[PDB]
């Protein structure tokens, strides 16, 4: 249909604009759609963009509003005191503010659907909420509506929720337009989506992005596909990947690099209310925190991730057990058989399950998928599914059988309930991935796995050496391979920290010289340097000039291939805030060749200081642009759990940054 009203170029300068005469007589029927293209790069803390109200004395709670907050939250109110209805629907981190020095034109579509009794909000082509109610309130049927307003709500003849911004276009339709119709509305987005709700992963949530530029020019990304809301392990989480062959313009349909099948891949709306939001899938195995590198020797792409057994995460992993028995310099995975209270078995050569107490082999073997075989034949378990149909999270068997895996809750043989690191490889630059293999333990029989630093591993320029950063209590633990990941050794570097989440990323400043930037508990990003290709490490220093919170956030880091201001350059990506995970920046530093020190010369704001920015991935695209894939929300805040389509990709040029 055609809009019953359409106007534009409205400047909202803390002063309401009345559009009553142009709109109120046209409002008809119980279903409406509002389409609004608007900018707000200096919003007030809470402001209404559009209001429909009964403006009379005594009726201050009779109105409809579309509002936003300076946090980037968008919402609506739908209120009628005589009907006893007071609806408030919203979602944090729904908006953009600025991009490349210009206010972003956000495209908002709000559908009020009387037949399905549903209110649905889209911003920038993303469905941010969809709420069905028992008693529907048509926005046109609020008792005594007599005012239509831009940039405020008129209550008792006075302006509430005054807005600063502009509405470039606004249209109203007397119909609830379909999802299909919504998708045809042209957007002006500064970002794109690589992974998204409803894609091939069937995860509704994503966290922990990575990017890496391959020698062929293909750009590869990995991610946590998180099924049970945004929670870290314990949960159901898989590692997914996608690549671009056109410098980030388009991306492949995602595939899995590491996955478990003990729980179904379900697209679930995870509850955001204060009773249920901490609901957590508690019987599933998971992978978490991935990292990518390309190997020059084999040409293979190598991906590492943490592996969590069923119901295990950082908080409950056995810190004093590696999960392996060392026997004469060989490490064997320990197993516990159902019924036993101890681990009386090991996985030996050729996958033979060996009884340690009788020193004889059993009739059981483990294949390369870590699946259990008895007399060469595959054992199975029954898969689980999750639901909230009873009002709380329930995890239950679903009638489907899958191969029995030693990482599963239902397995006859189970691994130690602790965290591990696994690796997979791809021989076709991310078009498929091999079955994962566990890395050996690096800190002895009585220490859990170190924790992989998400992002990039480091391939050295003048050798075939690969390095992956990991952390544990009291140190960074660099994992080094000189043979395409076939064998590994550790290089430990002490850090002035107990129990820190010391997520670290590396850049090669010049041949054999590596600088590692890492998260701390001090509110400052730290660094150390190696001058022997990772064998040994310097004391720790700190960057003055970038702020983090007390708990910190992952920092991603690259060495740019081109000179900037005639100097070699490093680029960091991080929130720059003492307060929260917000105020995302790229920080460009120039290297002083005298002493390898870095002058942090340029700061580019990704978006408003108050808008969310958490974990991030950066890479130089083959065309010398910079690609950034990042969590556009505050991933620490307990108010911003379980948001869909907040991991977003942008393309920047060096001139944008300087
Ligand atoms: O120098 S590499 O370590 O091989 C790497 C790629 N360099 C190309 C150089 C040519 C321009 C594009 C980026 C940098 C890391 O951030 C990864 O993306 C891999």
């Amino acid at each position: 249909i055609s809009p019953i009203f359409q106007g534009g170029s409205y400047q909202l300068n803390n002063k309401s604009i009345d559009i009553s005469s142009l709109l109120l007589d046209k409002l008809s029927g119980e279903s409406q759609t509002v389409v609004m293209k608007f900018k707000a790069d200096k919003p007030n803390s809470l402001q209404a963009l559009f209001g429909l109200s009964n403006s009379k004395a005594g009726f201050k709670n009779n109105y409809f509003s579309i509002f936003m907050r300076d946090s980037g939250e968008i919402g609506v109110e739908i209120r009628d005191a005589q009907k006893g209805i007071n609806y408030l629907f919203s979602r944090p981190a729904s908006l953009w503010g600025k991009h490349k020095g210009q206010a972003v034109e956000n495209t908002l579509v709000f559908v009020s659907d009387s037949k399905d009794k549903t209110y649905t909000m889209y911003v920038n082509g993303i469905e941010v909420f969809s709420e069905t109610v028992d008693t529907f309130l048509p926005i046109s049927n609020i008792n005594g509506i007599d005012k239509a307003t831009l940039g405020a709500v008129n209550r008792e003849g006075k302006e509430h929720y005054l807005a600063k911004g502009s509405i470039d276009e606004i249209s109203l339709f007397n119909k609830a337009i379909s999802d299909q119709e919504v998708s045809t509305i042209p957007l002006s987005n500064p970002f794109q989506l690589i992974f998204q709700s409803g894609d091939s992963t069937q995860a509704n949530y994503f966290r922990i992005p990575t990017l890496y530029t391959l020698s062929s020019g293909r750009v590869l990304s990995s991610i946590d596909a998180r099924y049970g809301g945004t929670h870290d392990s314990k949960s159901k989480i898989n590692i997914a990947t996608s690549y671009s062959d056109d410098n980030g313009k388009t991306w492949s349909e995602p595939i899995f690099a590491m996955k478990f099948n003990d729980y179904e891949e379900q697209l679930v709306y995870w509850p955001r209310d204060n009773k249920l939001k901490n609901s957590q899938i508690s019987g599933s195995a998971s992978f978490i925190d991935s990292s990518i590198v390309e190997d020059k020797k084999s040409g293979k792409t190598i991906l590492l991730a943490d592996v969590m057994p069923a119901g295990i995460g950082n908080n409950n992993a056995n810190k004093a057990d590696s999960g392996f028995k060392e026997i004469n310099g060989h490490y064997y995975l320990k197993l516990k058989k159902n019924g036993d209270n101890d681990f009386r078995y090991t996985v030996r050569e050729n996958g033979v399950v060996y009884n340690e107490t009788t020193n004889k082999p059993t009739n059981y073997t483990i294949n390369d998928k870590y699946e259990v075989l008895e007399g060469g034949k595959s054992l199975t378990v029954e898969q689980y599914s999750v639901d909230f149909d009873s009002g709380s999270l329930r995890e239950r068997h679903n009638g489907k059988q899958v191969p029995m895996n030693v990482f599963y809750k239902d397995s006859l043989f189970k691994v130690t309930p602790t965290n591990y690191i696994a690796m997979t490889t791809s021989q076709n630059r991310g078009e498929s991935w091999e079955q994962f293999k566990l890395l050996p333990p690096f800190l002895g029989e009585k220490h859990n796995g170190t924790y992989l630093c998400p992002g990039q591993g480091l391939a050295l320029k003048s050798s075939n050496r690969l390095i992956f950063a990991t952390y544990t209590s009291g140190e960074l633990t660099y994992l080094i391979s000189d043979d395409s990941g076939q064998t590994w050794k550790k290089s430990s570097a002490s850090i002035p920290f107990k129990n820190a989440t010391a997520e670290a990323q590396m850049v090669e400043l010049r041949d054999g010289v590596i600088r590692t930037f890492f998260r701390t508990t001090t509110g400052k990003i730290a660094y150390m340097t190696s001058r022997d290709s990772g064998e040994t490490w310097s004391k720790v220093s700190y960057i003055d000039g970038i702020q983090q919170t007390s708990y910190g956030t992952q920092v991603s880091a690259i060495k740019y291939s081109q000179l900037i201001d005639g100097k070699e350059a490093v680029i960091l990506s991080t929130p720059n805030s003492r307060s929260g995970r917000k105020g995302g920046q790229l920080v460009v530093g120039l290297v002083n060749k005298e002493d390898d020190s870095i002058d942090w010369k340029y700061h580019y704001g990704i978006d408003l200081p108050s808008y969310g920015y958490a974990y991030s991935a950066i890479t130089e695209l083959p065309n010398h642009h910079i690609g950034v894939l990042f969590e556009k929300y505050d991933s620490w805040s307990r108010n911003e759990l379980h948001l869909s389509n907040v991991v977003q990709y942008i393309d920047l040029e060096i001139n944008d940054l300087t």
